[PDB]
């Protein structure tokens, strides 16, 4: 089999949601997840007298600090009969050799599984911060639930009483509503991510159009993040002070492609949230043997024999995408 | 006779279907096509507990997996009498040289080849997503049928009771019908590309002409494909949760021109639908001598004697365009 | 006289009707034009057996292929007695040199004369696409008609029925007319070039002025060439998916300026429509000595004797501007 | 322990007040602070005939001097159970070394307290321009009052018969009121920074927005100073010759957050009001041995034994934020 040095990818293609909010990462050197080792938040400076005395600042993790990592393994085989993807500038001559055949099919595999698992971290992250509730299920795996701690005030539903659809599209101005929903944000909002369907009814108001900024985009280096993964990510401009973005992310279910977000559901928050990327240990003999259990991903390959006389490649991971303050976002359930 | 390295075209102008749905390309080293050897989709990551070895991710093959490749292979003469388009001020002195003249004309002939063989791919693709049913038959070749796997739910007719022509252009709203049609689409729908005439009656609906968003700065990099194929693709604007495109493309048979699409039709579809570009082996006696059996196209310069004492240039290929999920679209014929 | 190589102009300033639609040039070595010699159209494909050899495909499509090239030859004398535009700070004493001044005026004489033949090409193009016929008559030259093949269903007059004049400029939407004239286009329309006063009444329409996307630097790249020769061409901007421009240039007759277009006229065209820049031959024995019988423009310098005791400079060329499709554009007589 | 020179911070993160009002800094070489040692302001010329030497100008400044600064001092442990944040593209090979990990942890700590220290002089300035009174209290602190010399008209609250909340939200013009507030400013008013909840009331008047120039780019230098504080500060627009800022930064007490400003409050001043940044001696026996008694901050690292057997990192300073003219700002408590 190919050795562990066969990890030559160094590509950062996380679709817009591991990049805007959870920029950091905290691998663990323990099987569970403890918030005690999390640095947490800074505190005051505590006015005190001169050198007469002095006391130590000690940072707690709160009360609940136990979590179960979302450990998972995708498996692939290296059957040297699979049809190779017709990449451009690819000579069939140096493809006839089975040596290149194998080393390319294994790598194409490698990519498709981190793509799948990356879809998975994004799915769990959006599940966590879409309403503050979060869950962990799967066949051949015990069901697990996790409470982020979101306040009831940050899950407003538009359907109740005053919707957005049955108002006048020419006079009803949504600045009042967006400000009334951004006041209870525990922080000034600057990212106003929309959904492909919900954006239409929001933009339908003509009062929106004129005030909208569209001159090339003038927010920040966020444009660089947007134009890279521009397929499911669309950028319009400025709402006068804040960024207007529509996310149309997709994930592959058993056999159906499904949107990342429910249609008429909006997210409101900051561009600099504090989001956790905790990981569990790599519960296997070899990684412990090289002591690399504290990592995001683990590739490894072998040839197993006897009943399955075939060769297999694994990726192991254990995410628990987490947010420090669930209340720096509000979920608008539009209708 | 000129060598096999006379294939310098680098023209990537597939007309709107190989580039939007059929981004996935696959040659074979075998005569026929075997559906089992396509890697297929990648499922989510389905979760497993870290106590048991996981389940092997395998591409599940369908009931029918063996079809007949679409061998098509035209040629042309290279009589050094053909006129030349005047390249701008590249030393017209060499135009007198027949050696440079034939060398110039061969690229033009091969470009004619490429544009001619592009059309068979797109007429196969349009048949695929208009019916999921495909017939490849012609003179000096046996009839061939490919049943892609479409269901009847994706071929509903506007003539089934109430028709848009048999409605009111002023008060009736066709949107509800649009979501009704997209219901049995087996996934996300964001392109409902119309016919050149099939939209003129659609736009007559009053609700349409304000609900459509004709403003620029539209959905995504999608519109760049419009700037490439600017001869037959118009982008009418945004319809909310879906884009609107009108395609007036035409293919040219022996002497006359014909539209690709019927007069009143539309398709319920996704921009992420995966399309297969499988290519059969080059059944050329020479080709096997160089191990070039696996490719997309195949040129050759050759000299004929005795009865047709001229020399020719040849292009051979075998497109058998296929779709992963035929039922991802819904073909509504309008009335 | 001067060397024949003294032709250093290379400052192509074709007035937007040779750089928009007539990018393709086709000089001949035959004194007449043979339209069947131009490649033109080539048909789709055939389904052939992989074994039996396919038949050669020929290049037909043109039946009438005979026309008379547009020969014109202006000329000028070189007497060193004119008044010269004193360029900034280059000639302290060089103005005294007769040869230097002679070469300067010869260069200036050329720079002056190419404008005349540019005007001829421009009127050829506009006479082609404003009414679909062509007439070619000049004193000391025979009259001759050129038939493009334009159908009358591209020469609709707005006066027919209810024109824009007896129409509301605040409530009525002229777009309905726009598609009411764009259906018979044989290709997607994105050029709607207007006349100054013709667009003036068009601009009066309200629906235009809220739909007129005037924002500069549009996604269209035609304006990159527009600012070059902007002396007589404006750029209105976008009208959704289409590009609106106004042209108001004038050709100089023997003593005055004259607008190319009749006041109330407008056009419908596609951004990449194919137009022919075919040129006739140089029926000059002196030119034919060097085998320059196939060229674009031909200079000459030579000293006259006996009756007009002077020195002359010849510029001779035979443009016979043609189109791939005569009915592709639609010319509507505004009202 | 670590050397004192290990002070690799180089970060300028002053929260909107030390970076705009208190640019000048004046450390003290004595334990207490004497206000009378500020440089002060200078008279006109003392016009004099050029025959006799004049009197020497001496600037003293203020009368009261005997103030005493607060002596906060954060101290922290470096217990190597710290789960290090996984730096991107960092090799886990260095993760093995305890020394590298310890150095990383201490550098993370230094940032931790440098965020912990900025807040105290932040609300020092907040209290400075809120009423001009400054009370500093706390356990083991001997609370001290500080009188900056403010008048009462600098603290007018809108509490009369008519308030911004209980009048017309359409016809009332807030200008006359804002100049009524800014007339007694002892200078040109330039900053009208808002508390977001108060701004919610302010923007309710439309007469704001038909004159609100919220163009991107405040003055081309304010954004050069405020973009770094992307979490707490926001810039609205121009009210003509003046700027509008909304600040919602929060200082966190032992367990919860709290906003710096009182909710329905706003303040008026100028961008050039000079503010003192006086600091005091660092009463560290080591500091006297290294001659650094006069400084802003002081790092330290040492290894204790026996009772708290650990090793600790230490910071201590003496902030007594001051403004030259307390009356240069007026505080309106909105209602």
């Amino acid at each position: 089999a190919q050795l562990l040095a066969a990890n030559e990818q160094k590509f950062k293609f996380d679709p817009l949601f591991l990049r805007l909010f959870f920029r950091e990462s905290y691998p663990f050197t323990t099987e569970k997840v403890y918030l005690s080792q999390i640095p947490g938040l800074v505190n005051m400076a505590l006015y005190v007298s001169p050198i007469v005395s002095g006391e130590v600042i000690r940072s707690r993790g709160g009360s609940t600090s136990e979590f179960t990592p979302g450990y998972v393994k995708p498996k692939h085989e290296v059957n040297p009969q699979m049809t190779l993807r017709r990449l451009p500038d690819e000579d069939p001559q140096n493809l006839a050799d089975p040596a290149y055949r194998r080393r390319r099919i294994i790598m194409q595999n490698m990519r498709d599984e981190e793509l799948a698992i990356a879809q998975v971290e994004e799915m769990q992250a959006v599940s966590a911060v879409l309403k503050g509730k979060y869950t962990m299920t799967g066949e051949a795996f015990d069901p697990v639930e996790v409470d982020m701690g979101r306040s009831e005030e940050n899950n407003i539903t538009q359907s109740g009483g005053t919707e957005w659809s049955k108002r006048d599209k020419s006079t009803y101005d949504p600045t009042d509503d967006i400000e009334a929903y951004a006041l209870n944000a525990s922080g000034v909002v600057n990212i106003i991510v929309f959904d492909p369907k919900g954006w239409a009814l929001f933009r339908s108001f003509k009062a929106v159009k004129e005030k909208l900024d569209t001159r090339r985009g003038s927010n920040s280096e966020l444009e660089t993040a947007v134009k890279d993964l521009g397929k499911a990510v669309s950028y319009k401009g400025m709402y006068g002070d804040v960024a207007i973005v529509v996310y149309s992310g997709q994930y592959v279910e058993n056999g159906v492609k499904k949107n990342f977000l429910p249609d008429n559901t909006m997210v409101l928050g900051n561009t600099q949230a504090r989001g956790l990327r905790t990981y569990g240990c790599i519960q296997d003999a070899d990684a412990q043997r090289e002591g690399i259990n504290a990592s995001a991903r683990y590739p490894k390959n072998w040839v197993t024999t006897g009943d399955p006389a075939r060769e297999f490649t694994m990726i192991q991971s254990a995410p628990l995408m987490l947010l420090a303050d669930p209340d720096e976002f509000v979920s608008v359930q539009l209708a």
